[PDB]
């Protein structure tokens, strides 16, 4: 019944080590400079009103990030002979591009809140700490530089190019832990990572030079292989499968002999090599996780040795029965545990130990406190709403709280969950039967997300926001909620023929993501349990990784979109002899960052992926450009998509092992 | 000094303990009806006088599948309007198909080769437990399945199609013990591999179901999701990332909004669903992989304590020490030991032992013998030329093994390998600049290949064959040496213009097979160490597997040659229209069996897979056509081809561990 922030900042010494102990359990780790100081107390008071408005935080970020997704293309800003606002000559489209006044508003207030938050520590952190430290540095040198440009953009209304995105992308990755986390491992992985670039790349130049001399007389090397540059760059492609058969087709016309060697080729550096580049990644990432979780162990048990220091003043490793019931007392409103009689202890305590006045010492002490709370679950808030004691106590509120807390809740909620299947597959197929009856069922469907939100909102009331927050799944249900109700309101408030809303099929999809959680049901079958549960842990575990990989290509892009910005135009000549024209693939070009962000998920994946290389190619005019693509393959096709991999293989095996410890 | 073989066909009970043992530390297992045997003297005799002959069976068996590699296609002896003779109408050639008489003979003599292999094992082992033995009886199925089918054929000059292919594939399976343990792998996995299919193919119905509904109005689906069944064709491609931006090219124009359908269902897919396949794949082979290796050690044992239950005639479990100094007398020529004084070992044992008349257990006795052979190399066999004293002891004979036992032997062939590797690079740049100065320098390789065959000469005089023939690398050499020797002595013989010997340059690439021994040497630095150890490794130990794939594709290349047949010809007006000749992927079609194992391998690497499925789908004109092709996505790429996968990491890992445990 006590807050735990409020338990920071006033209360006794006992209620302080639990509060820290419960931290510790949670997983959240206080600034080491606080826990220096003698109760910290302003610095705690500081530090929590900083904490409670994280959210503010975290969408001052996510906006800094999108001002880069929306920013004007620079190429447009350098006059062209047609203007930039046809949009179809260029192949650009579906984005507004912010003016120069809404930009530098919106520039002005996301710096501003950028820069309060970045300069909120030095009031409880202390001056020379926080100047002490390498992060503060870097986040300071990031804002003056975002404040720097915007200042030179302001006062301009000569750059050769906008420095704002890299620095906006490099302190939106410094903003978050578990990418900082992941930059650290990136960074201990690249070592071992170089040499086995080496060895392919060894392998390679080989091989292409074996395949240039082989085939340097034949009519296949004066078609393709016509120096040893054009030979190197076909062998690194067909390397990665994207063109087997083109690559060699007129050698097999010749010679049908000669596929032998590619088929030796192929299959010694698909199958062996790559293989092997993958498993070297693999056990460089297990070691460093594992350096990683360690040094996070060692920080915990570290904040978790100070509880000892807090509960004895005179602090000789001394730990007496009679204070540590204290302890027990506190903890058990924090952790659930059974209800313990004093003299029940007390015969349990001097059964136990025959010695008389024992002492708990340090160490013993944190493990215990990691065994109480691994064995015992965690006590959930009473209720944010409790401060009205009339309707909480009301007999109507306590019979609805017996009713929901009860499991025939949940097995109405899958009954209108199947119903809400049944509806909606069958207004899909009378839609796609295109008969006039899809009306009414429509209707009918908005009455379930009406059943949803009505369901959501009492839960939410029974079991409290924090509670009901707490659950993975359940915040996923109310943005669903949320959003569905959302579009409900902005449907039914105005009556008028919408692009989108009026025609209201989109809700349907709705329901889909709210049905997702009949898959959980598939779990209870022991064949898919296992392939559910590391689906289902993988989505909120994987989050770091994806964002890394994302970022990557933001910065990518960034590059991109200012060498090859006005190369693609319709009335360009050059243009049409490429195979962007011929495949039709003019709408993947670099020319703003949307386009830039989709070509660059489609080379990502390796689906005719060399096509965009040579097309570029032809259209620079300069070989170094391929260089830009070759980089990209270097950087996250073989070094991020192998780690995904393995950090899936190793949730899987985790997985499964603690399936099997069960029994 | 004492052969194997003759130790097992005669001596003393302690010499036949000692070869058991040390064929138990080679890992070769015997029948297990011989070992129940009192003595099995003629059953032995005549069971190596058949181990003798291995390499006759291993030919006869790859001369029987290269018959069915060689076989006339099935449909050209049906009468075809235009001759089968005419190599360019159906884009196939290269290779010559077989007369029928000559087709008969080869086929008579490979049979009759089969046949007296097959039914040699009779006379040994008995014919009831002979009969008793699945696989004697599944042998005898196929060796008559194959008598009836030669026999038919021969009283022939009507059956729909040919058995034999697939008849004499199945054989050769059952006939390397590699293979058929491989088949026994797989066999356990289909009961896990099975459950999670249902799971993709569930994911791949739903989320085909969404993105049909959902683009039915727009554009796109009216021009590629016409209706559900090409819908669910069309994302069962997307799903291998065959054809990514081809398929929602018109959604992406239509509305740039749709390209977060279709990147939220390829990452979702490629990276969570398709990794989950291969984790599920990954430890079921760990699994299975730990069976088979328990049973081979668990057989081993058994064989091993055999030889503790031959030497004691009483079988009490009663092993005395002077019965026992007569087993470590027999090892010390089998396994080099350190050289034992009779009273120096009996200083040891009262020490060692109180107790006297102490007894050695049976079971300790097999882990003692597993113990002294890991520590204490094998001895390697005098000489198969001993017979001759005088050359053997001649003064400069042993000077001459002196130096080639002598490291510094070791190091002037690493000299002229680099020699030579000049010689190379010097040599083949000349004929890139078409000099006429090539020919010199031509004829100094030739002289190079001399001197491998005089160093091969040398080392295998002074080891001896069965000691050179016991390293593997050795073995390599010593094919590249006489396919050399072959092919030199044919230029010099013969005078005249050949069509590929007579220019000479075939050479070079045989010296560069020779020189591959270069990347051992790589293996000294610890930075490279661990990839080069693994690299090695996995060539022997991965063939079984390899192999495997081969022999599905071979099953598969008979199927497709019968269904596909004459489907490609140049006359045909609707092959135009399909991908095949846009792309000019004609050459690579399934008229016969040449071009059939080559196409095959080009779906195996997902290199523009699916312009095969749909060009034989209008081709074909029935829709039942892609279940050939689906099918094999499914069996080979999704399950063989992860189990190489997961083959390739567990070797990595096992390789770390190894050299890890060094320090
Ligand atoms: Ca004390
Ligand atoms: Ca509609
Ligand atoms: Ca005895
Ligand atoms: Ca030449």
């Amino acid at each position: 019944r006590v807050r735990r922030s409020e338990a920071i900042t006033h209360g006794t010494p006992f209620q302080k080590a639990a509060a820290l102990v419960d931290l510790a359990e949670d997983g959240i780790g206080l600034p080491v400079e606080i826990l220096d100081q003698s109760s910290f107390g302003e610095s705690a008071r500081y530090y929590f009103i900083f904490t409670r408005l994280d959210l503010i935080w975290s969408l001052n970020y996510f906006a800094l990030l999108f001002l880069n997704f929306f920013e004007q293309p620079l190429w447009c800003e350098k006059n062209p002979k047609p203007s930039c606002k046809d949009r179809d000559y260029y192949y650009l489209g579906e984005l507004p591009y912010l003016t120069n006044a809404e930009s530098i508003i919106y520039e002005v207030i996301t710096l501003a809140i950028l820069l309060v938050h970045t300069f909120f520590p030095i009031s409880y952190e202390g001056s020379r700490i926080f100047w002490t430290s390498r992060l503060n540095l870097v986040k300071v040198a990031c804002v003056v530089i975002l404040f720097v440009d915007v200042l030179v953009d302001f006062l301009y209304l000569f750059l050769p190019f906008r420095i704002a995105p890299y620095v906006r992308v490099i302190i939106f990755i410094l903003s978050i832990r578990e990418l900082r986390d992941t930059l650290v491992l990136l960074s201990g992985m690249l070592g071992t990572y170089l040499n086995i670039l080496a060895l392919w790349m060894l392998f390679l130049l080989f091989a292409s030079w074996i395949a240039f001399v082989m085939f340097e007389d034949t009519q296949q090397g004066l078609t393709v292989f016509t120096s040893y540059g054009a030979t190197l760059y076909q062998m690194f492609i067909l390397f990665t499968t994207s063109n087997n058969p083109d690559v060699w087709i007129p050698a097999y016309k010749s010679s049908r002999w000669s596929s032998v060697f590619f088929v030796l080729y192929v299959l010694i550096g698909v199958y062996f090599v790559t293989n092997l580049i993958l498993a070297v990644v693999y056990d460089s990432f297990k070691e460093q996780l594992a350096k990683q979780v360690s040094g996070m162990d060692q920080m915990k048990r570290r904040m978790l040795e100070k509880a000892f220091g807090l509960i004895d003043s005179d602090k000789n490793g001394e730990i007496d029965k009679n204070q540590c019931i204290k302890l027990f007392e506190q903890l058990t409103n924090y952790r659930t545990l059974p209800k313990i009689s004093k003299e029940e202890f007390g015969l349990i305590f001097d059964e136990l130990d025959d010695t008389r006045d024992f002492k708990i010492n340090k160490d013993e002490f944190a493990d215990l406190c990691q065994a109480i709370a691994l064995r015992f679950q965690k006590e959930e808030v009473p209720s944010l709403f409790e401060h009205f004691p009339q309707i909480y106590h009301s007999a109507l509120s306590q019979q609805l709280r017996a009713f929901v807390r009860s499991p025939n809740f949940g097995y109405a909620i899958s009954f209108i969950l199947i119903i809400n299947f049944i509806a909606v597959v069958v207004e899909t197929t009378l839609d796609i039967e295109e008969s006039s009856a899809q009306k009414p069922w429509q209707v009918a469907e908005f009455v379930f997300g009406w059943i949803y939100v009505l369901e959501m909102a009492l839960k939410i009331y029974t079991y409290g926001f924090e509670n009901y927050w707490r659950e993975g799944a359940n915040r996923f249900d109310f943005l669903v909620t949320w959003v569905i109700v959302i579009g409900e309101t902005a449907t039914f408030i105005t009556p008028d023929e919408n692009t989108f809303f009026s025609n209201g099929e989109w809700i349907r999809y709705l329901l889909l993501a709210r049905m997702l959680r009949l898959i959980r049901l598939l779990m209870n079958v022991q064949r898919y349990r296992a392939f559910i549960a590391t689906f289902i842990t993988l989505i909120p575990s994987l989050m770091p990784y994806l964002g890394t990989i994302f970022c990557v290509l933001c910065i990518y892009c960034s590059i991109g979109v200012q060498v090859f910005g006005g190369l693609v135009n319709a009335g360009n000549k050059k243009l049409f002899e490429t195979e962007l024209a011929e495949d039709d693939y003019l709408l993947f070009n670099f020319n703003d960052y949307p386009n830039g962000m989709v070509t660059l998920f489609n080379l990502l994946v390796m689906g005719n992926w060399q096509v965009w290389m040579e097309s570029y190619k032809d259209l620079t005019g300069t070989w170094w450009s391929i260089t830009y693509f070759v980089s990209f393959y270097v950087i996250t096709i073989l070094l991020l998509l192998n780690l995904v991999v393995a950090f899936v293989l190793e949730a899987f095996f985790t997985e499964l092992d603690l399936e099997e410890e069960e029994k």
